[PDB]
């Protein structure tokens, strides 16, 4: 179907997709008799684990029906939202296009905040009863499967038990979120001030130099990343960044000599060859034709022997990137070839996308593009590149954490029942001025519902992932390249001719899911809980470079301004 | 007579322009306005 776009090949997914489920549901039946504390062999306990789940089945007929068609009508007016101008009525955007171009194009004060209040308050006020009665549902369904709330079948996921001391239980897993983000916050404050005294130079009259950022100034509809700050924020614009678009074009690169290339710089680390099949039955570059078909990259783990990437070539480094990344997924895929069905599979959620990220990043070294042939060796990089490379990847890293820890902090204060129906606004926004140091540009009262606006919330997904690999990552750098006895700077990581690094990573690599991650953890970083240490020591020269810019400033926020409080008047009654 | 009109040109040119922007205006508001059900306000239907 991604190949080629047929009504045959969608009534195909149809079938083929509930064949499988009524499969998965009479084996799960069939299976539901065998009991589960008898059988001592792990390998096999886990297998009727996974397949011993009853899912919402448990459920009323009536009140599935009606859950699904919710998440349905959630789905499609996501997907088919749209505002436009008062002043021409006439012409109306989406979300998807245009308006995402806006918001991470546009410099005008005024036109940021219509579009960003506009979109809450045309879809935020839809979906609110929608949200309040799914909780509700959502809630009554985890009670019913011996679970608490729903978040409590969310966090099962790192769940770990009967393992002799190894074991994991669920509510640990907030006390290392909180411990974590403690040794963030200092980081994360400096960093904060010093975009408040660039912006300050870009919308004068518009920021206190004390309080918080406005939201409709990141950059983002929401502010998960600050990257599109990056132009606003230039430490040295005098110099350029690393940039080496030119070198392919002068070599006259095609678009499949970035995977020949991406195969000998494995080959060179220590990895083996690559399939033949795989190169014949896979989509290395998008045919170009009448056929549409969707450029998202993507691995896939086929099985049986044959594996495939569907991804548009391009002769740009972020594709090499890209190919890195899939390249990764698809060595993870073949790295557990040999386990069962229930087994094919990471240790987690954040597994598969933490060994793309470091296979990226270790490529992506300047002392690689030096290697290769294409960076010339008599160039050199000074300080301040470095500089602005650490800036741009800490504008994408470091911005997502406060904001992923405090919306999940919110959807697990709020699937327990912790917060009165009627306190939910404004809780989420007393949040968004004390962790994450933003304020709203105009008052939202309880009618409004702002995270229902972002994707993940309205689509039943769990956001922890994106905050434990981002972790798990880096905490993986310390167990890449220090082994391989690197001891230039971090950010300078590479594992070329290492073949213990190789050694090591293919150890947990050929594990699949039989095995804990805490297990992994141990066996290749020797701990058994996520660490912080590393990522602060990757960033140690850019915490000093701004702890010297950030003499002349004040590092924090008062949780009191507003942009509308110079404005406003305030009211006293007394009735009695 | 009938080529002796000195038509709308006697106007002058901003009120001219004037003109006929609002005409062109009326023109496309008429052929894209569109109005739909509060109920499902996703899918929205135009006159034609
Ligand atoms: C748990 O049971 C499984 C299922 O038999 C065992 O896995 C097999 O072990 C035998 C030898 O004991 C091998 O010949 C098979 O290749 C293994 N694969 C299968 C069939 O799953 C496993 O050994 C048992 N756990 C123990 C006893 O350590
Ligand atoms: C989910 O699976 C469990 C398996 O135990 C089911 O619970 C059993 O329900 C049957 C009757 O349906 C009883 O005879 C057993 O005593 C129950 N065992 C218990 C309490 O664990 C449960 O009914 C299943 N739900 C559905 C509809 O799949
Ligand atoms: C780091 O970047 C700065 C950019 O100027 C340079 O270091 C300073 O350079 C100016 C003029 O040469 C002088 O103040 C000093 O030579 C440096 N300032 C210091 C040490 O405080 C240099 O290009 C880079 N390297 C170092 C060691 O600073
Ligand atoms: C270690 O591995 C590298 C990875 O390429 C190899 O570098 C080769 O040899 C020289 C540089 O040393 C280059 O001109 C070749 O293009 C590289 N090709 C090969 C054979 O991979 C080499 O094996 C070692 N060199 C180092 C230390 O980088
Ligand atoms: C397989 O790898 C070996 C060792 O690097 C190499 O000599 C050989 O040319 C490779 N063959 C293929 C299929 O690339």
């Amino acid at each position: 179907y991604n190949t080629n776009i047929t009504e045959e090949n969608v009534q195909n997914m149809n079938n083929a997709g509930d064949k499988w489920s009524a499969f998965l549901k009479e084996q799960s039946t069939l299976a539901q008799m065998y009991p589960l504390q008898e059988i001592q062999n792990l390998t096999v306990k886990l297998q009727l684990q996974a397949l011993q789940q009853n899912g919402s089945s448990v459920l009323s007929e009536d009140k599935s029906k009606r859950l699904n068609t919710i998440l349905n009508t959630m789905s499609t007016i996501y997907s088919t939202g749209k505002v436009c101008n008062p002043d021409n009525p006439q012409e109306c955007l989406l979300l998807e296009p245009g308006l995402n171009e806006i918001m991470a194009n546009s410099l005008d004060y005024n036109e940021r905040l219509w579009a960003w209040e506009s979109w809450r308050s045309e879809v935020g006020k839809q979906l609110r009863p929608l949200y309040e009665e799914y909780v509700v549902l959502k809630n009554e369904m985890a009670r019913a499967n011996h679970y608490e709330d729903y978040g409590d079948y969310w966090r099962g996921d790192y769940e770990v038990n009967g393992v002799d001391g190894y074991d994991y239980s669920r509510g640990q897993l907030i006390e290392d979120v909180e411990h974590t983000f403690e040794e963030i916050k200092p980081l994360y404050e400096h960093l904060h001030a010093y975009v408040r005294a660039k912006l300050m130079n870009a919308y004068p009259s518009y920021i206190s130099p004390i309080g918080c950022l406005p939201a409709h100034l990141l950059g983002d509809m929401w502010g998960r990343f600050w990257t599109n700050l990056y132009s606003l924020t230039v430490p040295f614009g005098q110099k350029p960044n690393i940039d080496v678009t030119d070198a392919m074009v002068d070599q006259a690169w095609d678009a499949q000599r970035i995977f020949k290339e991406a195969e000998k710089f494995f080959v060179s680390v220590g990895l083996p060859n690559m399939t033949q099949g795989f190169w014949e039955n896979s989509m290395l570059t998008d045919p170009g034709n009448v056929q549409k078909a969707v450029c998202h990259p993507t691995a896939w783990d086929l099985g049986k022997g044959d594996f495939r990437i569907l991804m548009c070539t391009k002769v740009t480094m972020d594709d090499f990137l890209t190919a890195h990344h899939e390249m990764g997924h698809i060595q993870y895929d073949m790295a557990y070839a040999a386990q069962p069905f229930l087994l094919r599979n990471g240790a987690n959620e954040g597994f598969h996308e933490a060994v793309g990220e470091i296979m990226s990043l270790s490529a992506a070294t300047p002392k690689h593009l030096k290697s290769i042939g294409l960076l010339s060796p008599d160039f050199q990089e000074d300080n301040e590149t470095e500089i602005n490379f650490l800036l741009k990847q800490a504008l994408t890293i470091v911005g997502t954490l406060p904001f992923t820890y405090m919306l999940e902090k919110w959807r697990w204060m709020v699937f327990k029942g912790e917060i009165p129906k009627d306190q939910w606004m404004k809780k989420w926004w007393e949040m968004k001025r004390e962790i994450v140091g933003v304020v709203e540009p105009v008052p939202h009262d309880e009618t409004y519902c702002d995270p229902a606006s972002l994707f993940h919330v309205s689509n039943d997904y769990s956001f922890i992932r994106y905050y434990t690999r981002t972790l798990y990552q880096f905490q993986f750098q310390e167990a890449l390249c220090q082994a391989a006895k690197h001891e230039g700077p971090l950010h300078k990581c590479d594992i070329s001719n290492s073949t213990e690094a190789g050694q090591k990573l293919f150890n947990m690599l050929r594990l699949g899911k039989s095995e804990p991650w805490t297990l992994a953890l141990e066996n290749v970083v020797g701990a058994k809980n996520m660490n912080v240490r590393p990522l602060l020591n990757y960033f140690e020269p850019l915490f000093t470079w701004l702890k010297d810019q950030n003499k002349n400033s004040f590092v924090g926020w008062s949780t009191d301004w507003s942009p509308y409080a110079d404005q406003s008047i305030k009211v006293r009654i007394s009735l009695k």
